[PDB]
């Protein structure tokens, strides 16, 4: 299924989307794609709507 960040760092913001099998793997493609720009911040995630939020 397709997963989102919601992205909200201090020099990059925006959102971006992956396929994946369940949450954990989603989280785990986001959670490199904040690691490869620099960002570190707080999590949350909502089943709802498939969708991660990181916040610097």
């Amino acid at each position: 299924d397709t997963y989102k960040l919601i992205l909200n760092g201090k020099t990059l913001k925006g959102e971006t989307t992956t396929e994946a099998v369940d949450a954990a793997t989603a989280e785990k493609v986001f959670k490199q794609y904040a690691a490869d720009n620099g960002v570190d911040g707080e999590w949350t995630y909502d089943d709802a709507t498939k969708t991660f939020t990181v916040t610097e």
